[PDB]
């Protein structure tokens, strides 16, 4: 595997006992629109901003460790927004794993598509199924790259899959327990969430990886998501830690 | 025609705010009894006695300022932190407080829920639990979803285990399974999402409570140990909730 290009900054990784390093991180990638307004910019320019964002943290993820990171690229929520948002936020993501697939590939990033087809555009269902094939054998790290994602949609689907085996009589009604249930999540090898980071001020779940992180740890930082790179996912991984 | 409530000592009035930005559900966890108890040279259990008084005037505050729905988490299944002592003592804590306190919630308009298994609790708490739930099943004022033997992760099990059994019996499609389907399967359906979830100690964390109903709450972490909050607290988390 390629190594992680460092920080401009020069900032190295903390050193941490391995067993307060989290197996898991989540993040919400939310301001961007908040970021543009407050910088005179259009909305758009800080989705462009947030995917620099997002690269950096995952080099973060590299360099530290940390073995699994799921970020919440396009929440089913979007739907509410304007068509012309929704329109460009297609584009962009579709884009965004175009031009960074190679890169990803390179360093041993295995990518996992986790949500639903649904209205998605057919070219971004394409590039998302064509990057998990290609990354399907890496294993520094996994990125759950989370797009027309909810979480009571992934139970429900679990819960629905669960439902087609005990009618085709594979699996026992009264055998249907927690474990039972978490084997039919869209990534059952993919663990709990250790570390649940959420970029900005608003301190909420939003429908994002739910089962997944019942037990996790929350940070709640005041840095805008298109402001936020590996240091700010190391300064959270080091709130995690001095918890224990 | 209930009877009003007791106000506070302090006598601290209610926050005026629009009907709108009151929350319609708020959840609360109950931490650091033991910590307070520490403090104060007493045994962990004298933390868990003096919370029953926290609880009762957070029910008042519910009461004054309007909030329809509060939920609870009393006895979490999973006790992995704590001793077989200060366990086998919370079972029977939590009964004798139903049994205590049941007649002053039936005539203040409080209609308590149980919520949680059957599971491995003592029938001397089930049968509590039971008569305070038919003794106030017509009260409208406030729901008290009193958790007890509850986890998020085993409500959401237990309602696709109950969808499972009606597919077998062919009740029910498996295509048919969706996030509203499934919400008629949780232990109270009639009650709603989460608004608000208070933390009452520093730890920032779910611990598994109303998970499926919490998707799109906001979080209030609070720094006040459960044996010194009271009304005025969860006024304040309802404040904070208002401004946001």
């Amino acid at each position: 595997p390629i190594p992680p290009q460092p920080h401009p900054s020069g900032a190295r990784p903390p050193q941490l006992p391995r067993e307060l390093i989290p197996r898991h991180v989540a993040i919400v990638m939310d301001g961007n629109g908040r970021w543009a307004k407050q910088r005179g910019l259009p909305r758009t320019e800080g989705h462009k901003a947030g995917e620099s964002s997002l690269f950096d943290v995952i080099e973060g993820a590299l360099e530290l460790g940390v073995p699994y990171l799921s970020a919440y690229a396009f929440s089913t929520e979007n739907w509410k927004r304007s068509p012309d948002e929704v329109r460009f936020l297609m584009g962009f993501n579709r884009d965004v794993i175009r031009r960074r697939r190679d890169e990803l590939h390179a360093r041993g990033v295995r990518v996992r598509w986790a949500g639903r087809p649904g209205r998605l555009w057919k070219s971004v269902i394409k590039e998302l199924t064509e990057a998990e094939e290609l990354t399907k054998h890496n294993t520094k790290l996994t990125l759950q790259f989370c797009v027309n994602y909810g979480g009571r949609a992934e139970i429900a689907d679990a819960a629905a899959a669960l439902a087609r085996d005990v009618a085709a009589g594979r699996l026992s009604p009264n055998r249907v327990t927690e474990a039972t249930l978490a084997r039919y999540l869209y990534h059952p090898d993919i663990p709990d969430v250790d570390l649940f980071i959420r970029s900005s001020g608003e301190q909420r779940l939003s429908n994002f990886l739910l089962w997944q992180s019942s037990y996790a740890e929350f940070v709640f930082l005041d840095t805008l998501w298109p402001d936020f790179d590996r240091r700010h996912f190391w300064q959270a991984c080091e709130i995690y830690a001095r918890r224990d």
